[PDB]
């Protein structure tokens, strides 16, 4: 079925939970043996969220190459994304090592450091220009260059230096700051505006490594971001945009990381975002 009318048909019939459970039943199951080794327990935020072995990002290190991060490679859309958990106190150096080694331009953050009164990820970037951060375990230096605070998101320019080689690179930090502590946003308008700002920066384009996207577990809000982006790109590429099947795209993405889209409310929100976004693209 088309999307917008399949949407109204699920609303009127109140069957979002049943649609979402079908997706969960059909989703791929692949091994994640490296994630579960005892030496990696303090590298995982949640025991039930792990990268598959076949698609996990490897650190370029001979001691321990493990990070909780996955490469989502979308062949028809010609987009790739790295989805990862919010960094932990003992993985902030690994996080920036990955950004460096994978040649990423941008980092997309969809959570606040504290939500619901608890810490959802480490304070992994510097908050003042004159107070830079050094990660001694991976030999990197990180400096805040500039910061632009808007009503729904903040953009930061960061400098990452590889202290072994003295090479430097500019990284863009895109921070969506207004996702509610409970539920999903009422309108997708600010999330879509945010997605378009990431796109306009070059961070999603083939001349760079894959964008790094995270929330707390790296599957829920993060899944919504890449699902909406890929569906809108396919609608632009194909002769028949009504042939884009959001449930099929989500199942393809779940071949590369488990659990993408965590609730039936997140599924409905993804439909809403793609539907509204397709009207703004045109060309109208
Ligand atoms: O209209 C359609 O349904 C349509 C148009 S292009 C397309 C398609 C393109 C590429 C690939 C892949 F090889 F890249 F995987 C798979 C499907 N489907």
């Amino acid at each position: 079925m088309e999307m917008e009318k399949e949407f109204e048909q699920i609303d009127k019939s109140g069957s979002w939970a049943a649609i979402y459970q079908d997706i969960r039943h059909e989703a791929s199951d692949f091994p994640s043996r490296v994630a579960k080794l005892p030496k990696n327990k303090n590298r995982n935020r949640y025991r039930d969220v792990s990268p598959f072995d076949h698609s996990r990002i490897k650190l370029h290190q001979e001691d321990n190459d493990y990070i909780n991060a996955s490469l989502i490679k979308m062949e028809e859309a010609q987009r790739s994304y790295i989805l990862t958990q919010g960094p932990l106190p003992n993985t902030v150096g690994h996080f920036w090592e990955m950004v460096w080694e994978q040649k990423s331009r941008g980092v997309v953050m969809l959570n606040r450091v504290m939500e619901k009164g608890s810490l959802k990820c480490a304070q992994y970037w510097p908050q003042k220009e004159e107070k830079e951060m050094i990660f001694e375990d991976t030999n990197l230096k990180l400096t805040l260059i500039s910061e632009d605070i808007k009503s729904y998101y903040t953009v930061r320019q960061l400098e990452l230096e590889n202290l072994t080689t003295q090479e430097t690179r500019e990284i863009l930090h895109f921070h969506y700051t207004t996702w509610p502590d409970f539920g999903v946003p009422e309108s997708p308008a600010s999330f879509l505006n945010f997605l378009f700002k990431v796109r306009e920066s070059g961070s999603l384009s083939p001349e760079h490594g894959p964008v790094v996207v995270h929330c707390s577990a790296g599957i829920g809000r993060s899944g919504t971001f890449c699902l909406a982006d890929t569906c809108l790109l396919l609608m632009d590429k194909r002769k028949d945009p009504s042939s884009v099947d959001i449930k099929k795209v989500l199942l393809e993405m779940r071949k590369f990381r488990m659990g993408l889209i965590q609730t039936a409310d997140q599924l409905r929100f993804s439909y809403l975002a793609v539907i509204e976004g397709a009207k703004f693209i045109m060309g109208d």
